[PDB]
């Protein structure tokens, strides 16, 4: 499902920056979750993601609580977990995570890798899917992560935008 107006990135080598972290995972564990979330999309498209440690990146990633400057506030534990902006300059592409969640790398609610993988779909121009097996389904569901691969519906979706 592709977003109304089909916003898409014009370049396929995009940068990202992790602006801050969550105390419930090590910094390394957050960096891995994020790296692997991008790689899912990279191996199904021509997109190549490059991390930068400082300065201005295409996709900023941050953990924030409640009001955090973009007029879409987070809501405390549970409920909304994260959100992401469609491709564009500035805030476009960026992905925010609710700092008040329990973030994990386990089956326990909420696996950061899974949530980030979903948000980056939005960052790249995908909408929600109605397929309950799709990563882009609106509601979180745990799936095994140790050798995770994009569900077929999400491959279909990114290929429709980027080939
Ligand atoms: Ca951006
Ligand atoms: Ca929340
Ligand atoms: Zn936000
Ligand atoms: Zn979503």
């Amino acid at each position: 499902m592709l977003t109304p107006g089909n916003p898409k990135w014009e370049r396929t080598n995009l940068t990202y920056r992790i602006r801050n972290y969550t105390p419930q995972l090590s910094e390394a564990e957050v960096e891995r979750a994020i790296k692997d979330a991008f790689e899912l999309w990279s191996v199904a498209s021509p997109l190549i993601f490059t991390r930068i440690s400082q300065g201005e990146a295409d996709i900023n990633i941050a953990f924030y609580q409640r009001d955090h400057g973009d007029n879409s506030p987070f809501d405390g534990p549970n409920g909304i977990l994260a959100h992401a902006f469609q491709p564009g300059q500035g805030i476009g592409g960026d992905a925010h995570f609710d700092a008040e969640e329990t973030w994990t790398n386990t089956s326990a609610n909420y696996n950061l890798f899974l949530v980030a993988a979903h948000e980056f779909g939005h960052s790249l121009g995908l909408a929600h899917s109605s397929d309950p097996g799709a990563l882009m389904y609106p509601n979180y569901a745990f799936r095994e992560t140790s050798n995770y691969s994009l569900p077929q519906d999400d491959i279909d979706g990114i290929q429709a935008i980027y080939g």
